[PDB]
């Protein structure tokens, strides 16, 4: 077959990012996959004139280790390749669906020989133990895994193998993100697996061997409580509550509610609510509930998702493109190991936003960096890695957001 | 000899060409020296004479080595190195002592004349010219070329490593139960056989060096045990750093503390509880490293502490991969910490340090967790797996903070051990208003020209105070206000501020801080019994809080 030559953005050079230390059991896994990867081709060893470098790592899907390289700074340094020279387009439809199943299309790439010129890039390294070796170093020969331009460049080999399946089922929405197939339709849950079945046999004579429902999602909106009796201390948190979602919902109202909080009054006592106070606050619910009129996705900007850690095991997410301007929220639940629990709504929030946008958002985590990144490994299931960086979470947001 | 292993292709930098320096004309012993040099090497293969065409020119100089009189040849790559294309990193993290299996048998070998027994890619070759001036240059020079790995350009060290390793390859498939550690150009090579079949697979090592161009030490210049390196003393079965002296001195210069720092730092790998805050606050400022510095108190009680750890030699045991690893972690007092990891107690592998701090204010529960972070990452790298730890704070203290705390956090698999000071913590914030407490609304403001500042509240039992600031911030001026509310207020309060600062401050439950206000506010929230601190939207007209905003301007 003939390769698709790839260039870089001008100018720019290839990745150099440091390899993770990583654990020994990892390692004998990445030996034996690379080792196997070698026999079968894919990748070939490279000497010290290959500069670069990307992260490698092992993840667990299913009890096979497998291997998951992360091409984010590759990604971002192909960029003009994979988005705006070819990339997929993103369908509309594939949120309104009563279904949407992923599927791994991964191994389609092995079967594509990678642009000769671009190989020295996709550089990688087995780490070893306390240094006793030197790492084992390999390029790619052919699409790999991970890289947002391989979906680009097998694009029109997916159309052509889809376009039975698309001919014959034409109210079915397939979309392809990276290593992923997202297949979305209204039928009734049994035929919906059908179908995903029939599909996969498509896949399997090309060498390609859970579901989602996003109807049912919908706003976790600012919620306003229904006290029995109101202390100056919950009408105090109200008002910063309508204080802080003011500045996002246009026509939150205030005032009739501070009128209460007169004077300098004891935290703990007890006011009964004015009649009018009593309408202001109705009204807001109303406008909580409701989508934020304003705001709208720019498909030119990046995506920002922030997460608190409410306790409990819960989690509360926000997804907008300028600040406090939400495109969406929600929240996430339920092993009381905060890393895992966060890991886990990182992908469901990831997830979500390549089913609605077609993009993926960098996040904004709540804790420390080492410990993310000593950790997150032990629970990645998906075969993309985010953006991420880590913040502290403004006490103030957290409440704003609770349940 | 010159290896025959094939050579690594080598390019310049994209929109560049090889260098084109011209010679600076040399003394006739040094043009004579250079002959000399340049004859012998051209004659083992080392370089090859060219004529011109090749445009390429590299300057060359000789000096003289030590007092003796041996002349060597330097050669200047400053230029090509420019020109040179980036390699891959040598080899990033070097062994940790304590990272070693123990060994029956180790022998140390040298490769001989290690980067000119490697080839350089010929189609590279031509951007290594130099030339020999002749006398005073009247005449045109000689003009060599290398043709091996030259000494002093940049790709030298890394495609040597290289070589060595495809080198070295097939006897480790052949070899398994064998070891090799490649550094530079040295070999250490240690297995579990006898004193016997060990020199046999050694001989059978070097003959493959052999054929392949690396000449190696014979059976009797292996250098023996103890082995020094990387600042280490190996020994067959125990390692420690290399001895150490804190030098006697009636007055010590910047320079002196300094080295001091560093060889106790140095020293921390294997001998438990080095301090040096005492002796690091010192350098402290700007300062020539000519000044002498008077030992404080503390400075000089810190070097006698370590002065006598030090006093008997500490040795560190090797790593045995079918026991697991604990870790230690003891509070060793303000902001240090120091850990130790053994397998079989108490005889340690390693030990160590942590005194960083995260920010402004923390906790002792943050801040254990900061060093268990940092001792689990060391772990995977010296000995690929996380430690077993033994903490000295509660299971339930430790799991009250990790679950009101809003920053997601984790540590690996532990169990308390009662080695005091234990962690604890000093107060907790209630987590409802108080009833029959008195409310203290606060505030604090500061004008941006000015720098002056007031500083107050007022209370539902109609208390009002306000007091001045000189040259303060606008957010001094907030926590002070509710240092204020504290310090006039019962054992039990409510305080209502505006400033998300200082509540992000306080809800963190500091318990030390880079402020003395800070520093002062804590220690009332420990003297007091119950504390509820709330928020409110600043300039929303809100209850207490229009008060005692009017009342600070
Ligand atoms: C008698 C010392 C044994 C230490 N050892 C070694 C080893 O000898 C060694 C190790 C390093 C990292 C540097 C240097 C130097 N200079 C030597 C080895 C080598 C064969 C790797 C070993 O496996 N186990 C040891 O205990």
């Amino acid at each position: 077959i003939e390769t698709v030559p790839v260039k870089l953005k001008p100018g720019m050079d290839g990745p150099k990012v440091k390899q993770w230390p990583l654990t020994e059991e990892k390692i004998k896994a990445l030996v034996e996959i690379c080792t196997e990867m070698e026999k079968e081709g894919k990748i070939s060893k490279i000497g010290p004139e290959n500069p670069y470098n990307t992260p490698v790592f092992a993840i667990k899907k299913s009890t096979k280790w497998r291997k998951l390289v992360d091409f984010r700074e590759l990604n971002k340094r192909t960029q003009d390749f994979w988005e705006v020279q070819l990339g997929i387009p993103h369908p509309a439809g594939l949120k309104k669906k009563k279904s949407v199943t992923v599927l791994d299309v991964g191994d389609a790439y092995f079967s594509v020989p990678l642009d000769e010129d671009f190989r020295k890039y996709t550089a990688f390294t087995i780490p070893s133990i306390n240094n006793e070796t030197p790492g084992i170093r390999y390029q790619y020969n052919v699409l790999p895994q991970g890289w947002k331009g391989s979906p680009a460049i097998f694009q029109s080999s997916m159309t052509k193998i889809l376009e039975p399946f698309r001919k014959q089922n034409p109210d079915i929405v397939i979309y392809q993100y990276m290593d992923d197939l997202y297949v979305g339709s209204d039928l009734e849950i049994g035929q919906h697996r059908t179908k995903i079945e029939e599909l996969r046999q498509h896949l399997l004579r090309w060498g390609l061997t859970y579901e989602l429902h996003p109807d049912k999602w919908t706003v976790q909106p600012i919620v306003l409580p229904e006290k029995d009796s109101w202390t100056v201390n919950d009408i105090q948190k109200l008002v910063g509550k309508l204080n802080w979602a003011s500045q996002i919902y246009p026509g939150i109202k205030v005032r009739q509610l501070c009128k209460l909080l007169r004077g300098t009054k004891a935290l703990t006592e007890v006011i009964p609510l004015t009649e009018e106070a009593e309408l202001e606050l109705a009204e807001n619910r109303e406008i909580l509930k409701e989508p934020v009129h304003g705001v709208y996705y720019d498909p030119s900007k990046d995506l920002i998702a922030e997460i608190q850690k409410q306790g409990q095991g819960q989690w509360t997410y926000q997804i907008y493109q300028e600040p406090f301007k939400n495109l969406k929220t929600g929240k996430y639940a339920r092993h009381t190991n905060d890393v895992k629990q966060l890991t886990e709504a990182v992908q469901k929030i990831t997830t979500e936003s390549i089913v609605i946008w077609g993009k993926t958002p960098k996040f904004k985590l709540p804790i420390q960096k080492e410990t993310w990144e000593t950790w997150w490994t032990e629970y990645w299931q998906a075969t993309w890695i985010p953006e991420w960086e880590f913040v502290n979470t403004p006490p103030l947001v957290k409440l704003w957001y609770q349940l």
